[PDB]
């Protein structure tokens, strides 16, 4: 009469957790707030052990005690009101997991509020869209580790599985440790897609492929180092078709909508000091895109430069092939010096191999590229940037020239290469031992007293520039 | 008998922003909570209607009602502290106002909890620095509009004038909107200061320009439409030699220091939807200019490429000098836009024209260019983006093609260029009709079903990608 573990939220990552979970042997029960969408997944789900509830009460009793609960809810208010909804019903030492994308602060606040009275709570990320969640998704979940050791077993037989064989799922670390490991993953995954969209621009743009040329050019690079999921379902988005022959992509408005983690990404990296170019300008990259009224005005009024020649198809296309491998070499680096000052900064002793490792399958960011930082972990645990690892070096010593053309190339004839400008930018300026902030420093000592300090003496230094 | 104004808070900013006031003929109440410094104040201006207080009591007795209380002291904390103190001796009706350089949601939630109490609260921006403060700042103020109309003879008087002889001061809106301009106001400083370094990169490692070449450049330079504060100071910068007479600009530590405004400016654009990329990524290389020890890790181990030559020097300079001036029409563009976005927002209704005006002088990044923003607003009040103003379309026809030959050249020989960049990607997107958002919308319906909508139907779609 009982059931073996519960999940709250029946949208699409919810429901498809429920059905990964039943899919290793367990009885679930499932409630929704919205009720009609419960009796949904049931229908669609005749010959599974999934038992739907309709009041809340009920739910939690037919539960298995300790009870383990999986909540899949909107980010927000919506996952504070479900867990407040629960909370009557529940008993001290039941488990409480909060699957959702949630802001890691509300995560901290939670597992103190939570574990002050007496619940075992754990803020995870799952990552992997609808086909991972049902099939196997990458977890990073933290919390007390004694509260991630009475759900391990359980993430382990739902996680993704690498191909060496281990799960991609880990204890991450305390508190909000996992859900700012999960919206790290999706900063990394909105720059991933901008360079692909800035590649895909550059194509269409300078070559003028055809959607089979761009689906023939993206398996290419799909064989080789680029391959990962995020490329290996551009190939295929570019050859579909709707009943009426319309080629999908041509037909989506493109407004790009975000739903949150992205923007946290970098206004966490502006809280602690890290330079985030790329996934930043991926973010602004969707908000410029969401004022399409505006851009359609402006495309009626602002003047723009006259086409120029890419030159060689084979040519062009290897250079837009190396500046976007470069490109995510730039973004990662950015990425994971973001988890390091995160780590230090909310004492988290994160372990940045054993991140990598988890995002090698099951995630949306999954790309055998991953092992290749692992491996740069593992070599050096330390290390404070990606780009100081010989692989990851040498790429840029080979590459780099590529990245520069094709930016110089875009620039000149007007298409729009934030993220791949953003990259030179970057390496440019991570690879310069002196860049012009001594004029700042001077204009900052001249205009406001601020201060300066000086590179052949000890000391805080105020001139007067006047006089 | 009794004072019309009094000030809380006599380090620099406070003090000189009383003498200010005494100096147009008022007589001034001031107090500081180390009686120390009152004393030294003073001490220094024996002829000053000034007129000390030593007691929080005492202070507040000596005014005028409606009391007028102008406080500079230290935000966050110590403002609630400032604040709490005088309250017991508050009649209903009385003014603070905060000229601290105070986050506006602290000054929205003092506003309301002051306003509770029948205490009305005006949170101002003060631009202009420790002479500005003395001898006529830049006002931003917010809050109740009866309460700045009461205090306003006084700031009217103590404000730098326009060319026009409008005072620098006008009653912005509402609540924190005063504190909101002069955060933005700070960040657009940050912008100009980075798109003027790029300017001293590209002049000083292209063409190898001495300082005193820079100083003249950057003279001739101000002669014209760049005519601003930020160049005025520049130039002289580049020609203050050291006690032993070598140049201060290169002996100072380019690790580029910040008190939080640009990065409030860059949070807020990424809570508003607003691609306020140029000024966010001039926080951002604030930031890598702080990870020095980094850089100069990286600048022994990273590549780079070999020099390319300028080509004719007059050239190059005036390249490099249309490139400053439409980046700075892209920044303004982009800063104003994330005005409009934050008065919507904040329901402050604010008048983007006279705002324009009260930068024209007093504040940092004063220049003539003000008066152009401020001419478009007097033609079409509620533009939505200057870019759109006939001056600002004129100018970006004119002079894009030298800002994409100076992105193309830094690029090709490692200068960085980030705000140049973020310029050029932002003008080639803004007047995109269509960007590669459509792909980016592919994406997220294929592994979240997130849906997408058409531009040939009306309606919501999803596309069972896998089938
Ligand atoms: N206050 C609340 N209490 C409980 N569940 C809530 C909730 N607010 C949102 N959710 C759930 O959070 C899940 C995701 O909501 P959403 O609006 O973010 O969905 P989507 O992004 O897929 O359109 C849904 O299961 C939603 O429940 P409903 O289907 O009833 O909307
Ligand atoms: O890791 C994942 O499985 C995805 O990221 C998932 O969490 C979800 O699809 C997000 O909503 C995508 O982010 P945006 O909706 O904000 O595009
Ligand atoms: O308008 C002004 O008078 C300045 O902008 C002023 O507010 C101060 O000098 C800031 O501290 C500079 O900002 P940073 O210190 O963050 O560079």
């Amino acid at each position: 009469s009982k059931q073996q573990i519960g999940v709250v939220g029946m949208a699409v990552m919810g429901r498809n957790l429920a059905l990964n979970i039943e899919s290793r042997g367990y009885t679930v029960s499932i409630f929704n707030r919205s009720r009609e969408k419960t009796e949904e997944v049931i229908a669609e789900n005749p010959g599974k052990k999934l038992v739907p509830y309709y009041t809340v009460k009920e739910f939690v009793e037919s539960l298995e005690t300790p009870r383990r609960i999986l909540l899949m809810v909107k980010a927000g208010a919506g996952t504070d009101a479900a867990i407040d909804s629960l909370k009557p019903y529940l008993d001290k030492g039941d488990i409480i997991i909060d699957g959702g994308n949630t802001f890691f602060q509300d995560t901290i606040r939670r597992n103190r509020e939570l574990s002050a009275e007496g619940f075992n709570f754990i803020g995870t990320g799952v990552s992997g869209g609808e086909e991972g969640a049902l099939k196997g998704p990458s977890i990073m979940p933290g919390g007390q580790k004694e509260a991630y050791e009475l759900v391990a077993p359980i993430l382990t037989k739902i996680a993704a599985v690498a191909e060496d064989g281990e799960p991609c799922v880990t204890y991450i670390g305390a508190d909000g440790a996992g859900h700012y490991v999960k919206m790290v993953h999706n900063g990394i995954e909105y720059g991933d897609m901008q360079l692909i969209a800035e590649a895909y621009s550059l194509l269409k743009g300078g070559l003028n492929l055809t959607n089979e040329e761009l689906a023939q050019t993206f398996t290419e690079w799909n064989n080789g180092e680029l391959s990962s999921y995020l490329i290996d379902i551009t190939k295929d988005i570019f050859t579909k078709k709707d009943e009426d022959g319309n080629y999908l992509v041509d037909v989506i408005l493109d407004e790009a909508a975000n739903k949150g983690t992205g923007k946290w990404t970098s206004q966490s990296a502006l809280d602690l000091g890290e330079p985030l170019s790329l996934i930043t300008e991926s973010v602004f990259a969707r908000y410029i895109s969401s004022l399409k009224d505006q851009r359609v005005a402006a495309s009626k009024v602002l003047s723009g430069p006259q086409a120029q020649p890419a030159g060689d198809k084979a040519e062009f296309i290897e250079k837009v092939r190396r500046a976007l491998y470069l490109g995510k070499i730039v973004s990662y680096a950015q990425g994971f010096s973001q988890l390091r000052a995160a780590s230090e900064e909310y004492n988290w002793d994160l372990n940045y191999g054993e991140i990598a490792k988890i995002f090698r399958a099951g995630c949306i960011i999954r790309a055998q590229f991953l092992q290749k930082i692992t491996d740069a972990y593992a070599e050096n645990p330390q290390i404070a940037n990606l780009l100081l690892a010989p692989y990851f070096k040498q790429i840029a010593d080979d590459y780099q020239q590529a990245l520069r053309d094709v930016v110089a190339y875009a620039v000149q004839i007007g298409i729009p290469v934030p993220t791949f400008s953003a990259a030179v930018a970057y390496y440019d300026s991570y690879r310069a031992a002196v860049l012009p902030a001594n004029l700042i420093q001077a204009q900052r000592d001249y205009f406001g007293a601020h201060t300066y300090k000086r590179i052949d003496k000890e000391g805080v230094f105020h001139t007067e520039w006047l006089d």
